[PDB]
Order: C-alpha cells, then structure tokens, then sequence
RNA sequence: GCCUAGACCGAGGACUGCGGUUUUUACCUAGGAUGUUGGCAUAAUGAUCUUAAGUCGCCCGUCUUGAAACACGGACCAAGGAGUCUAACGUCUAUGCGAGUGUUUGGGUGUAAAACCCGUACGCGUAAUGAAAGUGAACGAAGGUGGGGGCCCAUUAGGGUGCACCAUCGACCGAUCCUGAUGUGUUCGGAUGGAUUUGAGUAAGAGCAUAGCUGUUGGGACCCGAAAGAUGGUGAACUAUGCCUGAAUAGGGUGAAGCCAGAGGAAACUCUGGUGGAGGCUCGUAGCGGUUCUGACGUGCAAAUCGAUCGUCGAAUUUGGGUAUAGGGGCGAAAGACUAAUCGAACCAUCUAGUAGCUGGUUCCUGCCGAAGUUUCCCUCAGGAUAGCAGAAGCUCGUAUCAGUUUUAUGAGGUAAAGCGAAUGAUUAGAAGUCUUGGGGUUGAAAUGACCUUAACUUAUUCUCAAACUUUAAAUAUGUAAGAAGUCCUUGUUGCUUAAUUGAACGUGGACAAUUGAAUGAAGAGCUUUUAGUGGGCCAUUUUUGGUAAGCAGAACUGGCGAUGCGGGAUGAACCGAACGUGAAGUUAAAGUGCCGGAAUGCACGCUCAUCAGACACCACAAAAGGUGUUAGUUCAUCUAGACAGCCGGACGGUGGCCAUGGAAGUCGGAAUCCGCUAAGGAGUGUGUAACAACUCACCGGCCGAAUGAACUAGCCCUGAAAAUGGAUGGCGCUCAAGCGUGCUACUUAUACUUCACCGUGAUUGCUGUUUUGACGCUUUCACGAGUAGGCAGGCGUGGAGGUCAGUGACGAAGCCUUUGCUGUAAAGCUGGGUCGAACGGCCUCUAGUGCAGAUCUUGGUGGUAGUAGCAAAUAUUCAAAUGAGAACUUUGAAGACUGAAGUGGGGAAAGGUUCCAUGUCAACAGCAGUUGGACAUGGGUUAGUCGAUCCUAAGAGAUGGGGAAGCUCCGUUUCAACGUGC
RNA sequence: UGAUGGUCAGAAAGUGAUGUUGACACAAUGUGAUUUCUGCCCAGUGCUCUGAAUGUCAAAGUGAAGAAAUUCAACCAAGCGCGGGUAAACGGCGGGAGUAACUAUGACUCUCUUAAGGUAGCCAAAUGCCUCGUCAUCUAAUUAGUGACGCGCAUGAAUGGAUUAACGAGAUUCCCACUGUCCCUAUCUACUAUCUAGCGAAACCACAGCCAAGGGAACGGGCUUGGCAGAAUCAGCGGGGAAAGAAGACCCUGUUGAGCUUGACUCUAGUUUGACAUUGUGAAAAG
RNA sequence: CCUAAGGGGGACUCAUGGAGAACAGAAAUCUCCAGUAGAACAAAAGGGUAAAAGUCCCCUUGAUUUUGAUUUUCAGUGUGAAUACAAACCAUGAAAGUGUGGCCUAUCGAUCCUUUAGUCCCUCGGAAUUUGAGGCUAGAGGUGCCAGAAAAGUUACCACAGGGAUAACUGGCUUGUGGCAGUCAAGCGUUCAUAGCGACAUUGCUUUUUGAUUCUUCGAUGUCGGCUCUUCCUAUCAUACCGAAGCAGAAUUCGGUAAGCGUUGGAUUGUUCACCCACUAAUAGGGAACGUGAGCUGGGUUUAGACCGUCGUGAGACAGGUUAGUUUUACCCUACUGAUGAAUGUUAUCGCAAUAGUAAUUGAACUUAGUACGAGAGGAACCGUUCAUUCAGAUAAUUGGUUUUUGCGGCUGUCUGAUCAGGCAACGCCGCGAAGCUACCAUCUGCUGGAUUAUGGCUGAACGCCUCUAAGUCAGAAUCCAUGCUAGAACG
RNA sequence: GGCAGCUCUGCUACCA
C-alpha cells in the first residue's frame, strides 16, 4: 500500500557539480591542532625566542 | 586567373579610419544605396473586421510518473469571493544621532485626538564568566608571521607603510585542574608559577530608534469543509408504556358445565333423547393489522400511497380525551425498537470561525534566473525537521590559481577474462602398483604365507566446473604530484630531541625573474548572509538482483521525461534530429523523394512470384524442423580409355560344389568360395520357375555425345502458421517494384547552422574650460534569449488620503453600446458616433476590505430540455332556454345516472376562524375555462335562569408550616404547625 | 428478603417506588404447554459460609531513638490468602495399541491420562468438513424429499434432550384436482400512449454527438489513418453516451470518531470496613 | 562469555602421517622421522598469526586517573565502537620495549527522576549553629518500536476525511499453470518406427483456466446464474465433396477444403460446472466489458431480524449450515426499427438499376436389394419416388380460437302498478354467434447457371527417363459470383 | 521490592 523507492543516487552528481565540486583553500600556516602537544608545547618557546633575538638585531640597527 | 545567370537585403546618417590610384592637400569600388524614369494622389498602397480556400489546431482547471481521457469541477451570465491585522522576533535595506540612543507613561502648550515643547526614570547598548559564593579583561607601539586595496618613495621591477578582512602562533579576563609566598581567629588566606581543558569574552567600543520588503511563532491566521466533545435549555400534538374517565365490536358454526325425561343394573353405576349456552373456540362483516403479487406507482394522489390477495375479528380486543415518565434520560410481549418525516443516544442555542499531516479553490502583465522527488533523524511511511538542489542581496578583489578533460610520473583494486596434470570445493574415464591395515572363490589336512576377482587406496595421466574458490589478472572508473607558501647556501630560537655541537619545527641574511619548471580552457576569482519550492518519481542504452515472465519488483553509471515546444518515427511523455525572443535569405540534421506529400516512376548490380508475398531501429511478434521452388557456394566422386538417363546383346563356365530334403546351377532359406579365352561379369543381386528355366545383373557392349552423382552450407520464397465487429507496410496501390541486399547522383525541408534587420537581458566603450535647462542621462561594442514548482525585478489596473494641474464638466461629468480608430510585446491607455444627466480626472506621493473562469463557491437572474413529460383512480353525461362581449364548465327546465340509511344523507367533539348570508364582482387564485367560487370588494349576521362552561372530584398537578440546596429551586400535602378571614 | 429487611430511586433532605404491601408476598433470573426425562464433573471462573488460630495488612492510636522535623518497631479492621459448600451458577464431559476353532468387528485385555472423560436419547438434522456420505424408497431420469446407518470436522439433556394431538399469511417434498406457468401463441374490452385546443414542469447539460483500426491513463465523439458524408423531421426503442441519481456504505490509510465488551490503562457514584467527632452518667473485670 | 579467555615475559610447536615399544587391539602411553599450518586462537563469518597472536609456565591488575584531538556511521549532530598522543601512577621484562581490556571487524542507551562516588566545595537570600534539602563533576537504575509515548478488544448498528499511493470485476502486459499444436524417433502395432500410436527430449501457439502484477476506475463503470436476442471465431459434433487405413462389405478410425447450415426435451442443483433419462444427422468448443439488470428475474452472494454448530470470559467471529429480507429514471443525443419531407421549371404516368441485403435445411420410408462384397455372419451406394424435420414468406377456402355484432336466445335480483317493452347489477351471468383478426391448432409457396477449394486427372518439360505443373489444360464442395428475391441512391 | 511460611507458594507495593 505504502510500498515506495527505497534508495537511489540518481541526479546526486548533478547536483554536486552544480556548486562543487570544491577544493579547500590552502593557507601557508596550517593550524596546529591535533600536533604533538609536547612538540606543540616546546615550539610556543622556540618561536618566542625568535622574535626576541630579531628584535634585538633589529634593535641594534636603529638605535 | 577570367567570363557569365538569378535571388534576398540597404542597418547607419556632417567629417574623423584603414587602404588603393595617385595624373592631386585630389579621386576611389576603401568605417552599411544611390542615380534616373514613369504613373498615382476621388487613388496604386497599408491595416482591421467578416468570410472562403490551403495547412495545422483534442477541453479548460486540477491532483499526478503519466489527462483529450471511459479521472474530478464546470449549463449560462452579472455582482461578491480567498496570505490579512496584531504581539514578539531573524536577515537585509533606508534614515537620524552615535558610546550612546529612544520626546509622545506622564508634564507643558495648542489654531485642540494634530502640530510644537519638556525631563526624571526606565529599556537596549557600553563586560564577561561561573550552578553558585564570587572574580572580572594592555609584557609589547594593543603583539609576532604570511597575504592584503589604497597611499608614499621609485624608475620595469623594487622598497616603505599597510585600514577592512583571511590563515596562523601568542598575550589578557572568567570557569576547571595542579602548585602553594609573606601571613594567620590554625584554618583561613592565595602571592607565584603551570595545564593535549573550557566561555555566547578582551585585544582603540557600535549601538539605539523609526520605517520597508522577506522569513518565523502565537492568535479564526489564505478561504471553505468533519465524524465528534461540552454547557444551558425545549419537546410524549407522532410514538412507547402505566394510570384515570368515556366509547365501539353484522350474521352464522360448534355445542362445555348445570338441568329434565326415558332405558339397563344386586350394587358400584352405565346408556339414549332433549334442554342449556361455555370458550384468550371457530367461519365471517365493521374494525384493527399488513402476507403475497417481490402487482401499480416509483421527478407518485402519497417523503410509504393505490389495487387485489391476505391475518385477526369478544378479547393479552380497538379507540377518544385527561394524566405520568425527558436525552447516557425515558419507554420497550426486545426490533437497538420508539421518544413530533430526527435515534447504536432527540431537538434548540451557545462554546464555535472547534481541530484536520486530508480534498477542493486561491483573482493583472512582461522581463531575468530556475528546481526536487535524494541524505540523516522522527509512533516516521499521504507529514515534518535537517543537508542538498534554487533565487535574491551583495561583499573583497581583478587573472590572482582554478577545471565532471588530457599528458607525464607514481599508488591502490581482485570485477571481466583466465586456472584447476596450482591451494579449497565439485567432478568423468581408464592405466600401472600396494593391500601389509577389504571382501568373495580357489589353494591349503592346518601354515595368513600365494593366487582369480571386484572395491579401496597410491602414482603418473584424463573430461568438466565455482556469487559467497583461487596463483595470475585487465579495460573503464579512482588517490596523489607536476614549484615562488619552490630549490639551494650560511647560521638564529627552544623548556622538545640527541652521546653530542645531533635533529625537529619556525626563522634572519644571500642566490636562482617570466620556459617560475606539462597540455587545453577559463563571461574572472574568492567570500558571506538570507529565504522559496521539493523530499510519491518515471523512462532509454549498458552493468545488474528476484521471478517462467511481465508495460513486474529492486539497485549502478550516464542521458532524458517530469518541467519541453520544434523536424522525423502515420499515431505516442521518454526514441532519432535538434532544444525555442520577433523576422528575411541561404543550407542542412534525423527522415525521405509513385500518389495522398515537398522532393526521382533517377542511375546501377543482383535476388524474389507468395491460392495467408514483402516493405525500415525503439515497435507493436513468430520458432524448432522441413522443400529436385529458385539462387549462389563447399567437399567428395564418376567422366571422351564415351560418365548418368533411355533404346537395344551377352554375362558360357568349375559346378546341378555344399546344407535344408517338394529340389538348389545364389534366389521357402543359411553359413560361404578357390580356378580357365575375353572389351565382361560370380559357387550370384533383385525379379523370376516347386524345381533345370529364362531376364536383368556387378560389368562390359552398340546408338547420339558431355557432362553427371552424393553429402553439406545459406540467401529469398514456400510449409510449419488457429480467435473471436470489418480493417489496416498509415492509406491507395506496387511484381526487371513503389519488395529485399548493396552502391551512386541529384533533390526535399526544423523554432537547428550561416549572413542580415528589430526587441529585450548581461557585460562593455566613451561623454564637464562643449555640462549643453536630462549623467537615475546619452553613447560604442560584443555575447546571449526553452521552462513547471519557485524567487526576484519593472510595469498595468481599482476604492479612499495629502499635494498640485487657479485641470474636465448641465454649451453635458460619470456610466453604458458600437468593424470610428490610434498607441503599447502586454496588463491597458486615449479617441469618433450613439445613449445619458451631475459629478469627474492627469501628475508627485500615501493607503488598502485592490484585479476571478473555476472552489458539487455565495446571492440574484436566464437558457437548452420544451410547447416536451404530462393534466388517464372514484360508472356519465345530454338537449333546450335564460344570462352574458364571450357558455363543455353559470342559472333554470327536461332527461339519463350514481351514492343506496356502516350514504356522496342529517348533526356534532377536536381543529380552523368569518370560510356563514346578501349585493357587487373577475387582475391574481380555482395546474382547461369561468358570466361561477370556500377567490376579491362592501355590508349584514351568533339573543339562554332551564343548552354547555361555570361547581365536584379522578389519575394527577401544586402553594402553606417545615426540611434540603451556593443557588436557580427540590421534597413534602397536613406532613414533628398555637392552622376557624368559624357557624 | 421477617421490615433496624430485600430490590430500586435521589445532589441532598424531617426525601422516595415496591407499599392501601408481609413469604399463597415483593424483588431478581433462567427455561418455555402437555408426555417422558433431565446423567457425570466444584479442578478453573464466579457466588456463598465460619474464623474459636491466622500469613498479608491503611489512617488514627501505642512504644523507642532523636534537639526536632522524622525514622524504626510492635499492634493492626474489612478484604485477599487458607478451609468448606454450590452446576435448573458460568461452564466442561480423553487418547494409543492387542485380542474370538476364515475374514471383518472387538464382548475382553494392556497402556497414557482428566475435575469428569458425553449418560439416556437423537442425527449427513436449521448442527457433518470430507459430501452430491452409504443403503432403501420415491422418478424414465432426483446435489431435492422421506426411511435407515453412525469413531458425530464440531449432536446431547431447564447454555434443556427426545416426543408430541391441536394450531401456523413460518421452511420443505410428493399426490389428486385445476389451470395460458409452458408447448405457442392468438383474440377482445376500458384507460393511456397517439393527434388537437387550453395549461405546462423536472432530471440533466465542459463542448458536443456516425463508424473501423491505431496509439494513448493499456476499452475515443474529438487525436492519427481510413470508411464516408446532403436540409428539416415524427412514432417507437433500449446498443452506446464506461447515461442520471450519492464527495464508495466494501477495502486500505488517518497518530479522525462513536456504539458495545473485558482479567486493557486511569479513575468514579454507590457500598463496606476502621478511626476521630457527635458523646454524656455509673458498676465490674481484664491490660 | 572471560581475574583470565586482560597485561608483560619466557620456553615450546600445532593438525596429521609413517616407522617402532608388555598387556595394548582401529582409538590409552612412550620414541624417532616427516610435517607452510592441512591445528588452535570463547561465540557467526571473513581477515590475521609459527623461536607467535597458538600450547605451557612465572609475575601481575593499564579492565587505573585527568580531560582534549581523531576515524567510522555522519547533518560531518548524538550514541556505540575504535585510533594516536599529552600529563600521572603502575605492571612486566636483563633490556629495548609493551600494556588505557579481550588479535581485528558485532556484543548496546538521552532529557526528567532516583541512587552512589568525588570535591567536603557552593546555596537555603534578616544573622548564625546543628539536622534536612538543594547545587557542581563521574558512574549506575532504561527505554530491544534500540535518537528513547504510559496503553486491551469488538462493530454483520455504524460515522467522517480521504485514497485508484491500495484490495475485492472487466480491460492491459506476462503465460508459470491450464488448453491446443509441432520436430526427433527408442518402442507398440502377428512382421513392421511413422495405418493408428509413440517414451526420453525439444520448439511453439492460445488467452475459452488459474496465477503473477497493481497501469485505469473508490465526488460509484450496478459485483453470480438463468431467461431473451443478435452476431462473430474455428481448434468441425453433424451435414457437402474428398485423400488414407492394420479400408472385403457394414461400421469405424486418421486427414483435407470447408463456419454455408444446424447443434434439442427433461429429473436433481441458485449454480457456472456436473450427472443421469430420452430423442436426434448431431446433441462441438468458444468470444462479444468472464455480451446482455434505465431488458427481466432475484434462487445465490453480500446490510440491518433470527436459529444452530465450533471458537471467544465477553462484546462478538466463521471465507460453515439455515430462514426472512424496497431491484429507481429516458421525454435528450446517437444508433436501430419503421414514417414524412424543402429544393433541385411545374405536375402526372411508366420505367432503369448503382449500391446494400438475401435462404433454405436435415431426415425417413419405398426402390435399387437381401443385390454388390463376404466362407458365413452379416450387408451398402448412385438414378428415382413419396413424405417428414428445422427455417422462411405469405394466406383465411376449410377447421379451431377469440366476441362491444353487447346480433339472437336464455337466467337470477331489483326498479318502472300489471302486461308489453325496458333500466340497473363499475360490459350482471350463460349458450350460440357472423364479420374481422388469427394458429405447424389451418392451408399454400420456397429458382438454375457460371466460377472455384480440397482432390482426382490430361498433355508436358525441367531432369534424353519420370512426373497433375513449371508454360498450358480437364472435372470438381452444403463454397463464391450471378439468376431469382427485398429496398431503390430521398444530391443516380 | 517488603512481609511471612513451606530452593520457594501467598499477600501487598510500583514516576526513570
Ligand atoms: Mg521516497
Ligand atoms: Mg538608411
Ligand atoms: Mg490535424
Ligand atoms: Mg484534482
Ligand atoms: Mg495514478
Ligand atoms: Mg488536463
Ligand atoms: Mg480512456
Ligand atoms: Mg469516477
Ligand atoms: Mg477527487
Ligand atoms: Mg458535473
Ligand atoms: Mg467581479
Ligand atoms: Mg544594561
Ligand atoms: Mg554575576
Ligand atoms: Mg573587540
Ligand atoms: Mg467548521
Ligand atoms: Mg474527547
Ligand atoms: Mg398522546
Ligand atoms: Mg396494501
Ligand atoms: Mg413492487
Ligand atoms: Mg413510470
Ligand atoms: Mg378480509
Ligand atoms: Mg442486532
Ligand atoms: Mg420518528
Ligand atoms: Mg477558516
Ligand atoms: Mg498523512
Ligand atoms: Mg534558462
Ligand atoms: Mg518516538
Ligand atoms: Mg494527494
Ligand atoms: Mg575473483
Ligand atoms: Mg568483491
Ligand atoms: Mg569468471
Ligand atoms: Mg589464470
Ligand atoms: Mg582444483
Ligand atoms: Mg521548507
Ligand atoms: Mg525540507
Ligand atoms: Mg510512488
Ligand atoms: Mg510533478
Ligand atoms: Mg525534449
Ligand atoms: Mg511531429
Ligand atoms: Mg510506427
Ligand atoms: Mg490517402
Ligand atoms: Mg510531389
Ligand atoms: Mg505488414
Ligand atoms: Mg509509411
Ligand atoms: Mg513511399
Ligand atoms: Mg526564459
Ligand atoms: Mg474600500
Ligand atoms: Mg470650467
Ligand atoms: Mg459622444
Ligand atoms: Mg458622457
Ligand atoms: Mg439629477
Ligand atoms: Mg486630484
Ligand atoms: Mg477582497
Ligand atoms: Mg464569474
Ligand atoms: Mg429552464
Ligand atoms: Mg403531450
Ligand atoms: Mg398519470
Ligand atoms: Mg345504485
Ligand atoms: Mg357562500
Ligand atoms: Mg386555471
Ligand atoms: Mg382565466
Ligand atoms: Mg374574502
Ligand atoms: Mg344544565
Ligand atoms: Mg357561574
Ligand atoms: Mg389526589
Ligand atoms: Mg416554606
Ligand atoms: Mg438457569
Ligand atoms: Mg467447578
Ligand atoms: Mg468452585
Ligand atoms: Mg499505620
Ligand atoms: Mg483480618
Ligand atoms: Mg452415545
Ligand atoms: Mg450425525
Ligand atoms: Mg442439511
Ligand atoms: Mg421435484
Ligand atoms: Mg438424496
Ligand atoms: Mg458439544
Ligand atoms: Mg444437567
Ligand atoms: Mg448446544
Ligand atoms: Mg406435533
Ligand atoms: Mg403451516
Ligand atoms: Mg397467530
Ligand atoms: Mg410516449
Ligand atoms: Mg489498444
Ligand atoms: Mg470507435
Ligand atoms: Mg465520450
Ligand atoms: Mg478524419
Ligand atoms: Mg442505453
Ligand atoms: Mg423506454
Ligand atoms: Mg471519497
Ligand atoms: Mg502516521
Ligand atoms: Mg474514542
Ligand atoms: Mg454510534
Ligand atoms: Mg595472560
Ligand atoms: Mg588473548
Ligand atoms: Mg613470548
Ligand atoms: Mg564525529
Ligand atoms: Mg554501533
Ligand atoms: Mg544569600
Ligand atoms: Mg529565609
Ligand atoms: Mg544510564
Ligand atoms: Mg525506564
Ligand atoms: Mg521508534
Ligand atoms: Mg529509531
Ligand atoms: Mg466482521
Ligand atoms: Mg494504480
Ligand atoms: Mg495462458
Ligand atoms: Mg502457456
Ligand atoms: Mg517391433
Ligand atoms: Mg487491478
Ligand atoms: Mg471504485
Ligand atoms: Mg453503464
Ligand atoms: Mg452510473
Ligand atoms: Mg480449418
Ligand atoms: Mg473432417
Ligand atoms: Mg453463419
Ligand atoms: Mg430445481
Ligand atoms: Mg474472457
Ligand atoms: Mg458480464
Ligand atoms: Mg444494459
Ligand atoms: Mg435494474
Ligand atoms: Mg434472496
Ligand atoms: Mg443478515
Ligand atoms: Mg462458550
Ligand atoms: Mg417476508
Ligand atoms: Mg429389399
Ligand atoms: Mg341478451
Ligand atoms: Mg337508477
Ligand atoms: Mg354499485
Ligand atoms: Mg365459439
Ligand atoms: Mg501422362
Ligand atoms: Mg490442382
Ligand atoms: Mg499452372
Ligand atoms: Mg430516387
């Protein structure tokens, strides 16, 4: 009485490819999230030292 | 290179350009048609209306995969008729102010619901976070890195600065967890430093308010629609049942008790004749009922009747009036029956516009874009939410780095195929070995020690298989890469890592410049918000599952239909071709070219003849098996040392060898079988004798001479081949086709392609010292145009409002009718003529009860049907006169009839209410008529001490004293009463 | 059920029906004249009966602990549970093998088992599937009728069994009579229909109205291809209009109902049982 | 399901076969050799595993704590399950290491409420103390319809909104099944495959069976059967003409052209179907919306009443039996059957014939003839003759039926005073009754040519023969077309 | 899930 189409994956391409199908965007810095989080932990201070030394070259030339 | 025939078109509107010839600051064919002539202007020309001809054209709306449907609504017309308003909101937009914002609760004021003014509070915002106690946002130029429009310096490039925004690593605030300083109401405090944790936060505020569209929720909620549920009332004039008081019921039959007489008997008792008049007895009227014809009728005489037939007919009978019982109630000799045409729960009003995932409807035009039937969840399966698909608004930018594609490089796979003397599983046949750990038999007097056999295993082989087997293993499809965010060199940071000076990650500085590292393309890339419809699908090729199959059910990929017209397939949702703005010319696709029908009875090679021919994919059917029909092949064989066929000789012998016994020289019949001259043939092939015969042989002869036989293959045709109205290669018809196979030339024509005109959309060129009273404008160029559901845009029309035209109008507004026309793609606007009589319009805005073909829509009106069905029960009318305009129907007379005293007579109860009577009178009514009437109009008319009511009480109804009940009111009827309006 | 009652009514009442009543009565049921009979089962479900002792067991009350709220414990009514009765209460009333000087059957025996295992009767019956059972009768022929039979799907005793004179607009079979029911039709009468004068509706209606085939929502009036096709019409007729009448009453769906039932879920009038209050005055005895 | 069947470490090698050892054997235990796993690993199946993941031994609790990330299903939500780490704390091992349950792929559960653990922290808001209560974080108690309501029936008294999204007819696709027909040819048939049959197989047709499906119809297409009537099909029962036989005759069987023509009366049953009786030339099968209900009927089915049996506690059920149960409308269009009719200058008479329709059918008796044939038993046919069946078209002499001839007569009741003569009895009744109508209940009439089918032939090639055929040709069926018969085109 | 008697019968109770 009720008996209908159970499934089908007719026009399901058409309708993917109407907007898609879309590449993500790449960045240059992919986010850290999952990494290591001792690796994750130790390169928070890596990168702050970093920026202290190129602030003091830069330091040295200005002034 | 040259000559030559025809057709269609003429956009643009000073010049500017590119070329050419240069005889030249000139001319040209070179950035789009001019010249000339005739005719006509009472017309050649154009448009519309009507009609004919040719061709095409099914009925709209609706739900649906699919509608012209033998699916539903729609007889017709007019007027009305369906997404509204409000509270609170999301996005977006416009506006004012802006770390604020909002005057309008209120006060002031007023030309008085207006406008104008005022301010405290309060709301939202400016701070978050935690359940809470509580705590509460700068290490730094409010941080670093990579991008980033613009700006600055430059001078391709390059450098500096880089807002918004994007990615990323940090910092700060709150919560959670860890650590736990000086100290202390010694249990508090919580400094400091941390943590793959967490917040709708900070990190130089962005909000508030008003308005508009769209979307949301609650409300009647787009409009119309239940079966039901509740509250409060009204009914027992029908009917059911009880009660009270009345009334009604021919004529017969039968013949119970009791009684009288006679007869018999000892008694107990018996018999006979009368009489009598019993009975929920019986025949049968009135009455009450309602069996059958399943009669009539069945838009009736009638929402239950009519006729005949029938049940019952002295009681559990029939019936009037009074009275009682009332809706989850009554009443029921019981059928869920009856309770006013209402009953498996009456009627009335209200709650109530009850709710509906369901059916139906849902009102103007054009433009642009344009789906889904799929995912997940749901008492989900006719419904929602969610994601997807779609529209709109845009925003950041301007070739940045993207793609339903290829190439190159490099991965993954276990399907097709293949395999089985490869694993697993299935499976056919032999062969060789061992049985010593198989039986039977035969050896053995007994030795388990041989042999014959089958069956087992073993070995090497053999035939055939697998979706849930496999060593191997495609095609198609699929992952990644092909650089500047890259490569190389040097050396900075860390608490991670190393034995380390090693690495990991992120960096400073330097080098490699457009061949910056494959192709092809790119109406550009990226980003965001918000919302519609949809969530039944179906079909075709190929893969594929279940099923005998199915126009069946279920999947995969793609393309379609739905949502889509156009040319072809006659016809047809889907097939082939091709997708669509309005046109002109050319050419085609698919399909065709004998006629219907535009295009060949075209050119060509064959095949086929059907006393059911055949005739074009999807597709509208035919098979196995057959044919000395005909055609073409293949392989054998015989052939001029005369093939097959036919006319004509022979085939003598050894030997009549043998057996069957009627006889075998083959021949009722049988095993068999050697030798002499021939161009030739035997102890014999059929025919023939019971037999010897004799013929032909099996061969070779003569006669013309040249082809012949067998098996097989596949073309067309034929057999196989039987269904129901007459009938379909679409029809006619077609036979060296107008059929079948094949080749060729030309030709025919789609909304397709090419060139051109015009419309619109999108993009695009330029336009301010000439921008010049339109820059929301003008202008250059190119591309494009299908569309249901749906979105958006621009317009048309209607009622009313602010403003304006010092608008139209009684010298004619509005309305209405009309081949009077004009304008617009259209919605529509304007206008000529006629009619008409008092108001009305244009433009800029505001506003809404704003647009109809449908809803078995509402109300009103009108058709076809159709002068049709019909006006046929109750026996029956006729002549004359009178009256009158008029006589089937009135009156009177004469006649003929009927009811036939249980009447068609004479009165009454209920009910009606003037219908009664006289006079006048015919518009309507009396389903014909009408002078008549119960019609219409005007008058008149009902007389009581004795006839009724009035009085009495009946079943019952119902005050009071009282007692309940919130109360409307309920009980009770002399009741727990000091009860006389006493005589 | 003996009235301080049974059955029933009312929201309540100093309220009602039976009841102007009293077991030959009232109330509640079942079966259904007469005749002859009404067998076995009290395990189930009901109904009913006692409670000397007794599991469960509410509120109030009692005792203990606690600062109290509170908690715990004992006691603890009816009901239920326990025991008995009751079938003219609801109802129920069995299977498997062997066996007799042929065969068949099984008087008889064995075996499982119940509360009891269908008794007297009756039957292919209005109850029997198989089934049109088998035999007889009735007929030329009988799925009908009647009489027998009975391992009876699934007969059976006041959920009444078996009979039964009389009665029946009840159902059925046969026979006589009778006939147009029929062979097989014909004829006649009145009223219609018909025609006229007068009068004059309604249903229904997308548009309409000739066929055959095709395709098509798979049965066309319309479309395609054919046949064809000539005004206007009257009486009849019932092939078609998948004719009209009614938003299918069968079926399914709906998170739509309603009537009815019960051991459905959730309650409830009534009734019953306890406590407190109304509620006072004495005596005695047990705690 | 498992305190190991989890975790770590170590040692060993499994299934099975062969050869050997007292009882001991096919199977006890021991030994050696071979042994790629042919074993085992809790449980389905697949994958995985050999100094192991298997077997045995030793030690253990990592099946622990904190909270994030990720994979699958996916909306990139939840739940389940799993993965890789961070920070602890541990187990094990010499150690490297491994371990966050089970070698991997399944083995499970929200809000609200309750309860426990943790922190012993926050709150009970006029201020405190102690009980009590409420919060915060993590488990447990459970939804199996497993993203998770709290839930028994019946309706044959029924209602509403809908649905052709969906059943009960027809129709359509299909044709398993039903029915019918072929091909091959092992056998049967005294012999002998094919006169007649025909196994094992195999190819078809049909839509007269029943299924399968669910395309149409649920704002309705009237659902059984019979009666009535017409038509069509052929897969032919009879009738015409023929071919074949295991055809002597008679009968019968097989087959061809053939649907022209017929195919019945009854008992029982609602029946379709069936089954008997009987006649007959034969009693063939089907279709037309399973033809046919505004044609009927209404026995059956299938509303509501009622009974029984079995089932159910019950209301009730039964596709079981039984009895009673409203059958509506045509006047429209078309079509059919008949009937008029304008205009084809008017009117009249007589005609022609396109086209359409069509009609006859079967039997018996006599004769042939007791003949052919046959041993006999039996036993035909053609020519012919007289009748009959079914049908058709007329007709009314006769006979019968019918009577409003109300024609004549008769009879009852009543009315007109009697008589005569009449009236009435919803034609009063009866006998006869002309005329008209009418009946196989009566009588009459129902034609002869051509062309063919099957088949049998002639001449005659192909194919020097043969051959009914290929060219040509003969006869020939109830067939066909005419003749004859009916209508006459209203646009011949 | 509470009582109680003989691994258990009876009664009573029921918000995930
Ligand atoms: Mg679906
Ligand atoms: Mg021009
Ligand atoms: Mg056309
Ligand atoms: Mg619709
Ligand atoms: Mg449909
Ligand atoms: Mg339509
Ligand atoms: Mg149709
Ligand atoms: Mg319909
Ligand atoms: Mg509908
Ligand atoms: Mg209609
Ligand atoms: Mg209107
Ligand atoms: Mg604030
Ligand atoms: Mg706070
Ligand atoms: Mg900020
Ligand atoms: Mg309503
Ligand atoms: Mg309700
Ligand atoms: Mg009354
Ligand atoms: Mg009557
Ligand atoms: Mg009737
Ligand atoms: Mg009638
Ligand atoms: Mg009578
Ligand atoms: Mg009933
Ligand atoms: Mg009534
Ligand atoms: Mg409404
Ligand atoms: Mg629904
Ligand atoms: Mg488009
Ligand atoms: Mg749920
Ligand atoms: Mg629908
Ligand atoms: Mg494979
Ligand atoms: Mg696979
Ligand atoms: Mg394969
Ligand atoms: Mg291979
Ligand atoms: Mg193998
Ligand atoms: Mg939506
Ligand atoms: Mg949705
Ligand atoms: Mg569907
Ligand atoms: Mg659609
Ligand atoms: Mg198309
Ligand atoms: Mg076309
Ligand atoms: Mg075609
Ligand atoms: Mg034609
Ligand atoms: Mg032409
Ligand atoms: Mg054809
Ligand atoms: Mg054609
Ligand atoms: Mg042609
Ligand atoms: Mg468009
Ligand atoms: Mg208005
Ligand atoms: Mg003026
Ligand atoms: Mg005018
Ligand atoms: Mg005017
Ligand atoms: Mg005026
Ligand atoms: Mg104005
Ligand atoms: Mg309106
Ligand atoms: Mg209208
Ligand atoms: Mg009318
Ligand atoms: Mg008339
Ligand atoms: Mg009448
Ligand atoms: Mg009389
Ligand atoms: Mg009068
Ligand atoms: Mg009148
Ligand atoms: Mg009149
Ligand atoms: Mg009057
Ligand atoms: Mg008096
Ligand atoms: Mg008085
Ligand atoms: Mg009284
Ligand atoms: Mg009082
Ligand atoms: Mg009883
Ligand atoms: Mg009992
Ligand atoms: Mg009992
Ligand atoms: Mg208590
Ligand atoms: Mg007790
Ligand atoms: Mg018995
Ligand atoms: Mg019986
Ligand atoms: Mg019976
Ligand atoms: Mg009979
Ligand atoms: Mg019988
Ligand atoms: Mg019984
Ligand atoms: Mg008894
Ligand atoms: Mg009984
Ligand atoms: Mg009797
Ligand atoms: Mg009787
Ligand atoms: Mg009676
Ligand atoms: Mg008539
Ligand atoms: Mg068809
Ligand atoms: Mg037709
Ligand atoms: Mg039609
Ligand atoms: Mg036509
Ligand atoms: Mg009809
Ligand atoms: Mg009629
Ligand atoms: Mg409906
Ligand atoms: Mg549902
Ligand atoms: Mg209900
Ligand atoms: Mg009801
Ligand atoms: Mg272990
Ligand atoms: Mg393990
Ligand atoms: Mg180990
Ligand atoms: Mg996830
Ligand atoms: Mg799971
Ligand atoms: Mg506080
Ligand atoms: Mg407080
Ligand atoms: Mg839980
Ligand atoms: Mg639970
Ligand atoms: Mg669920
Ligand atoms: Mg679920
Ligand atoms: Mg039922
Ligand atoms: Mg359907
Ligand atoms: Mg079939
Ligand atoms: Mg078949
Ligand atoms: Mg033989
Ligand atoms: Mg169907
Ligand atoms: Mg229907
Ligand atoms: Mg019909
Ligand atoms: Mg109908
Ligand atoms: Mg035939
Ligand atoms: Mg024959
Ligand atoms: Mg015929
Ligand atoms: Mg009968
Ligand atoms: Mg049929
Ligand atoms: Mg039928
Ligand atoms: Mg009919
Ligand atoms: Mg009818
Ligand atoms: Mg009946
Ligand atoms: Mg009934
Ligand atoms: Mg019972
Ligand atoms: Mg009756
Ligand atoms: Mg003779
Ligand atoms: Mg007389
Ligand atoms: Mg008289
Ligand atoms: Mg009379
Ligand atoms: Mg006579
Ligand atoms: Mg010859
Ligand atoms: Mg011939
Ligand atoms: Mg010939
Ligand atoms: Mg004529």
């Amino acid at each position: 009485m009720a008996k209908s189409k159970n499934h089908t994956a007719h026009n399901q391409t058409r309708k993917a490819h109407r907007n898609g199908i879309k590449k993500p965007k790449t960045y240059k810095y992919p986010s850290l999230k999952g990494v290591d989080a001792k690796f994750k932990r130790n390169h928070r201070y890596a990168l702050h030292g970093t920026a202290k030394a190129l602030a003091k070259a830069r330091a040295e030339k200005s002034a």
